[PDB]
């Protein structure tokens, strides 16, 4: 059972979590547009953005983010957007989408001209993670915790991001014990997912590396908050576009 403060935190994550949702537009265009490597890479161009744009909405509203120095916001959501990404990802296809939607969806992933080197390790993943039939305030902690993460590059003050994300870590080990009462060691795979979730950075820069990829013009916020030809760092000056959305 949950402390009275670790239910109104609980309450404030999962408010901002529910908030946030997938476009139809975009989930039509996964029957509607042809079936092409070039028109499934913008399919899932168009999925990323969005998730992204999702991502920082949530990312402004968690407790205590508005307290920190503009350059160390920039910092966290630079840094946890990639696994952020593939842990909503894993949601929707899990969770969310129809199962006529996700097997097509997976089809026009596996047919985008990404190379199979990195499509294999997102749906073992994808399936790693579904075997543990999380809730969704599992979910919702987990991204939390992953944006709170004090070991990003670039942050200047790492206690104060400790702080706001040690109390996360005790919810969501409540939260094992009251969902998965028969599984006691849920709580480590559920960490030990997070361990799989960040071999996803090195994936994911190996995968914009890739000739196929770079055949490609990204949309604006995803060469930003990817660095795709910009600069590497969190200076302010360096990303008018992550300050705008997080000035609202
Ligand atoms: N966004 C989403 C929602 C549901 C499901 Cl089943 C899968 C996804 N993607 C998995 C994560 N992804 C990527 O890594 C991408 C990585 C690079 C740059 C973008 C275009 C593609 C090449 C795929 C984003 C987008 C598609």
């Amino acid at each position: 059972e949950l402390t009275p403060d670790q239910q109104t935190l609980l309450h404030f994550i999962m408010d901002s979590y529910n908030k946030q949702r997938m476009p139809q537009e975009i989930t039509n265009k996964i029957l509607k547009e042809a079936f092409s490597a070039e028109e499934n890479f913008l399919i899932l161009t168009e999925m990323a953005t969005n998730h992204v744009q999702v991502l920082v909405e949530f990312t402004k509203k968690l407790p205590g983010f508005q307290t920190l120095d503009h350059e160390d916001q920039i910092a966290l959501l630079k840094g946890s957007a990639v696994e952020a990404m593939f842990l909503r990802s894993a949601e929707i296809f899990n969770k969310k989408l129809p199962s006529g939607h996700s097997d097509l969806l997976e089809a026009r992933i596996r047919n985008s001209g990404i190379s199979d080197e990195y499509i294999t390790p997102m749906f073992s993943f994808y399936k790693s993670i579904g075997e543990l039939k999380m809730t969704q305030e599992e979910y919702a902690l987990l991204t939390a915790i992953v944006i709170l993460s004090p070991d990003r590059q670039y942050i200047k003050d790492r206690e104060a991001v400790e702080k706001l994300q040690e109390p996360l870590l005790d919810v969501l080990q409540k939260l094992c014990k009251i969902h998965q009462p028969e599984n006691p060691q849920h709580f480590a795979c559920l960490l030990g997912r997070l361990t799989e979730l960040r071999t996803f950075n090195h994936h994911h820069a190996e995968m914009l590396m890739s000739w196929r990829v770079n055949d490609h013009k990204f949309t604006p916020l995803l060469c930003e908050i990817w660095d795709v030809g910009s600069g590497s760092g969190s200076g302010s000056g360096d990303h008018q576009l992550l300050r705008y959305l997080l000035d609202k």
